[PDB]
């Protein structure tokens, strides 16, 4: 099977609905070994719990608050020490202050802006810099992004700008790391019911809109994202780097 | 194994270097059965011998000149008669008059322009129209495009405009066919030495630019395109339609 | 009137006073340009001839130019050459597809329908640039008009959408060819506007309605807004701009959902 | 004539070769009155001297270090009281630590990253929310971008990611401010020999490349940018917002 005997770091499991958890399962289903990380103590339990559901042999679960330089750096030392070699990292982390995800992007504070950039965009680069030390056989680094990073999506505001910065980081990191045998890609996922969609929008109204209008006439699932993540980490995706695959039932192609 | 139980139509094999022969090989390795179509009688011997290098039952090998509506139609009629159900088509077809592939694009004759449009872009639509009839369980339709459709490539000229037309075509067809359970996607391959590289303005130099400047520091293989085609035909890609995956060693990201 | 003072432009595709080409003709004229008009058919000849006539100064040459017809293309620019010697640019505002293709599924478009739309709506830019090349002696700009449907899927635009992708790639390749001859080539991507080429589209009114309420500028596009950006592209101000597609659509093109 | 009786804030003049100085000339030749900002004494005289060369008479030259919220606010507060109404702002500001404009982008420091983001991207939004306060007749906000925010440019690294973020901000800002009669647009300029090109590796080779491969066969001047800027601030451009106009001799259209 595609990922037999390879080991991957998964970052961003918060709960059962986490896109990261879809990715975890698809990779596990494809025969991967998994390392999870989680942000801060309010979660160790929900991630270990999930990790444990997976058939057989304990997955490492590590703390990694990506705003913290030394725990990020320690996280990957542990990985260097526990396992030696990984074959990729799935970066599934985003955060902005909730107040910034409503009315007028022009009103966002510089602290708001830089917090979003720091956690939603710069973290990929920080992670990629540690990941590099421990991917001596090469492989793929993946991030998740969203269409609001390319075109304007109401209320996505500062996150849109931080997705744009994320997608551009993908390209430049692809240009740095290719020579070291490492391919960097994104998945642009369609809107999905997650911890991170608990907010506003009348989210239901937007899913309904995807259902009526997306080419595939349905909304996307965390398993659809995770199967495209299996492709990207697999050998099938060798010649693919610097790319953004939309797993969104085709919505991204529409105009009016 | 991944495409177990499924049959695909591969159009465009002309010899062992054809990117279509790369896709055929990857699809067979992933358990598919194949039907091959070829441009005209002069190619029949090559295609029958390639097909027969693969283990398993024989493989239909049918003439299909995409310029000839009766031939196109009888071809897929024959396919419905003998197999009943397909799961996908790989369209790997292009042509323009070779004198239009030098000098200035502005000097392209009307006949020249419409011939390139006819064979290089409209054929995807005619193919799709007949494939929709035998795609009884849905599936994927793939074509092959090139960066000249997006950005100016010297001498690519009228093929450049026909690729843009092809890629717009993928969008519109994905929008049509989603609701019939059918996805439509393109692979944008980097340059590869094939028959359609014959006569190009120092292809060797082009190959060197890629090798030294592409994020991955190597040229694209027919096998790399074929493994991405596997993904796109597989159920891994069920959320992915109207997409153009660049398999070009990340070359497409580069500015200057 | 100054800014295009002392320059002459060919405007192709005026069919009545709502034509985008006529918004363009007025702006060019108000910027001091002299104008040559083309038409294709027998009768909307006057229509064009009568619109021309309203323009204040010297009378305008008005010439038949069916872009489907090589001889007529050659004769028209030939006649421009004999009559005025030098022109400074061309506005190409011309599209056609069979009406039955602009509904239903794109996958049912016939071969003839496809090639017809490419011929008139995409190739014709190139045929016109080739003729214009020989009369654009001091350089200048070639324009064309496109639509968002050439970049992303717009319901029912179908075959014209593909023909606009085709048009847009032609702008780039022609820009690459002609720059060394002092000629720039650019597109304006206009918002939906009420013209003859909008007659027969499902729900044109509700299209304009959701432009008004959702586009950043909260209003639909006008012919005059298109013509004023045309003035820029034909003027010296734009001398560093080529192979560009400028969206004059109240900002609509930036929106997802 | 074209900008008769309008006033514009021009930000970023550093010396006579500044793009922002090219824009002030064009705006002035089109009838505008101008207000200038600068950060820090290192160049107060330069901007004063330059502003004084101008043949109308007599421009406010105010301090505005976009890093400083109290100073930004004050600068636009001073403008509120002293001029009244403004019709536009040209934001020609960028900065990143020069140690980050070489080597691999992946080795970029946290605060290197957020510094570039803060000066080169966020400042637009900060400037735009002031300005909003003073553009009571509406008008245009312009920023300068570079192709490296769309595609990978060697060494541009953290600035390319910053420009991507800048360009996304343009889109979101335009969605915010359009309802207030305010347009927001970028100009993507070709390489120009300014202070911000000092130290770029092989800059003369970049220029020679542009001259020989760019469609217009020449390199890009400050006057070309200033004249496109005149268009964007004028009534001619009233239907244009959220646009990025490439003023780069057509270079942006080239593939390989
Ligand atoms: N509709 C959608 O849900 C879409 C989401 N995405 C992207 O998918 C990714 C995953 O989000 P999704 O699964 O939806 O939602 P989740 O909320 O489940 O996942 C987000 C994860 O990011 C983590 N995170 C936040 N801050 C930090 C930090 N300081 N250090 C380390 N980790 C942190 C969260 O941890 P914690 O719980 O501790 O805050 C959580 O585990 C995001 O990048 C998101 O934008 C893309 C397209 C569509
Ligand atoms: N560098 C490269 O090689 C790249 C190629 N591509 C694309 O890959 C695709 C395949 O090209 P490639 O494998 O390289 O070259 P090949 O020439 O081996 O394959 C192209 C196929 O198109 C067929 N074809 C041409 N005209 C017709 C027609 N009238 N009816 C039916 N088939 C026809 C050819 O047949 P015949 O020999 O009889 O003409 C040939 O079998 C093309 O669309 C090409 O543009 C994309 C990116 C890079
Ligand atoms: N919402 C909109 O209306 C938008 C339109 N556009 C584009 O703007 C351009 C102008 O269209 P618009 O003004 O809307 O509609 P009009 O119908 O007013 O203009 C279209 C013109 O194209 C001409 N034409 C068609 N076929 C030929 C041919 N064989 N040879 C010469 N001329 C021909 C028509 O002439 P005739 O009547 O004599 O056949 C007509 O004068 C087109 O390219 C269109 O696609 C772009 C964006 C939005
Ligand atoms: N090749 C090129 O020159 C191109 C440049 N650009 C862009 O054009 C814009 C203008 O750059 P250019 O004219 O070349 O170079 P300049 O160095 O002349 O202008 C850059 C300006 O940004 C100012 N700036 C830096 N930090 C701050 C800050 N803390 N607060 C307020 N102002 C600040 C600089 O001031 P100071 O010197 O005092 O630090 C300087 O005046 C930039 O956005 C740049 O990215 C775009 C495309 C091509
Ligand atoms: C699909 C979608 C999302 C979810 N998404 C794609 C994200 O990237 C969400 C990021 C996010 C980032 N930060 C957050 C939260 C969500 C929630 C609560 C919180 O405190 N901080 C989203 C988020 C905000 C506004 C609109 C949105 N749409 C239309
Ligand atoms: C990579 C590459 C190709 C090959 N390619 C991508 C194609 O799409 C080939 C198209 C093609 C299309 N028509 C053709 C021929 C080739 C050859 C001989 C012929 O008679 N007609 C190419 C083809 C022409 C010009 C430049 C080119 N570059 C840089
Ligand atoms: C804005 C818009 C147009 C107008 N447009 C951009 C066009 O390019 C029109 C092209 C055109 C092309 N060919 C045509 C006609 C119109 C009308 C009558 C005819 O007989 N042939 C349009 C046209 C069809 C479907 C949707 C459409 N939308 C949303
Ligand atoms: C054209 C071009 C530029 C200049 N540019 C477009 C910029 O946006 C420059 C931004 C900048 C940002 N921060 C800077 C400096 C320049 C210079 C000195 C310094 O100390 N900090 C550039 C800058 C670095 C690498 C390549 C570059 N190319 C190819």
């Amino acid at each position: 099977e595609l990922l037999q005997g390879k080991t991957f770091v998964v970052m961003g499991v918060a709960n059962q609905r986490s896109i990261a958890w879809g990715i975890a399962r698809s990779l596990h289903n494809a025969g991967a070994k998994l390392i999870f990380t989680y942000a801060g103590e309010r979660l160790e339990r929900n991630v270990r719990e999930l990790a444990d559901t997976l058939e057989g042999q304990e997955s490492l679960v590590l703390p990694c608050d990506v705003t913290n330089d030394e725990e990020l750096t320690a996280c990957f030392e542990t990985i260097k020490q526990e396992v030696g070699t990984i074959h990729g990292v799935a970066h599934c982390i985003a955060f902005a202050n909730r107040d910034d995800l409503k009315g007028e992007f022009v009103d966002t504070s510089r602290d708001g802006f830089l917090l979003a950039q720091n956690i939603s965009a710069f973290s990929l680069t920080a992670v990629a810099r540690e990941a590099k030390k421990v991917m001596t056989e090469g492989g793929n680094i993946l991030t998740l992004t969203y269409l609001g990073g390319e075109r304007v999506v109401k209320n996505y505001n500062v996150m849109g700008v931080a997705k744009a910065s994320l997608e551009a980081s993908v390209k430049y990191l692809a240009n740095d790391l290719g020579q070291h045998g490492i391919r960097v890609n994104a998945i642009s996922a369609g809107p999905i019911r997650t911890l991170s969609a608990k907010g506003v929008g009348d989210f239901n109204s937007i899913l309904r809109e995807i259902e009526e209008r997306a080419p595939l006439r349905r909304t996307t699932t965390q398993e659809e994202v995770g199967d495209t993540a299996v492709f990207l980490f697999s050998d099938l995706a060798r010649g693919v780097t610097g790319e953004n695959i939309h797993v969104d039932s085709g919505y991204h192609i529409l105009g009016l």
